[PDB]
């Protein structure tokens, strides 16, 4: 779909059986999801942006469906204010920026 | 142009007669630039990011050329990790996400 930027580019994703609302973010190298339980083992990581840094748990090879398009990659879980889908998964669904 | 997201979507912007590099950020509602001198008055603005809130200075009606496209809008100046081109300016140059 062609998404305009008059409003926040939010989409529905499905992970671990549940459906969620996430923000497509070209500025984010990674993908961070709000506190949730995912299977597998994790590695701690610190990510920072505006406001500072937060500690997250890094899970690899996680399967996510973005607008029906399945994608697989690293997913960070932590105290983020909004679920954010970054470049690591956007490229997998063939997302591009046009102007 | 069409920008893929395999690497950071960095563009050069021209502001105040000088070139700077900025990141096209669809997850950012606003445009925030690193510390610099802009003309006129500024009013305060608190913006929230990944690590919390920061206080920035807001300058309105600022001429900024992005990748050759001229835009005139609100720019926030503060302690940001990188220059961020947000949705307020992405819509002015007609930028959309496609997949
Ligand atoms: N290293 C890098 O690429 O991203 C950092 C680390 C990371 C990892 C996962 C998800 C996000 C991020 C960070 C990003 C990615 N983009 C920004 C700006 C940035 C870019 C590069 C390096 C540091 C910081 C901003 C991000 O899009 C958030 C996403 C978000 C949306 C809503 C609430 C919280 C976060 N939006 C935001 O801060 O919004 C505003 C600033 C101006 O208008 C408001 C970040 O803070």
């Amino acid at each position: 779909p062609q998404i305009t930027l008059w409003q926040r580019p939010l989409v529905t994703i499905k992970i671990g059986g549940q459906l969620k609302e996430a923000l497509l973010d070209t500025g984010a190298d990674d993908t961070v999801l709000e506190e949730m339980s995912l299977p597998g083992r994790w590695k701690p990581k610190m990510i920072g942006g505006i406001g500072g840094f937060i500690k997250v748990r890094q899970y690899d090879q996680i399967l996510i469906e973005i607008c029906g398009h399945k994608a697989i990659g690293t997913v960070l879980v932590g105290p983020t204010p909004v679920n954010i889908i970054g470049r690591n998964l956007l490229t997998q669904i063939g997302c591009t920026l046009n102007f």
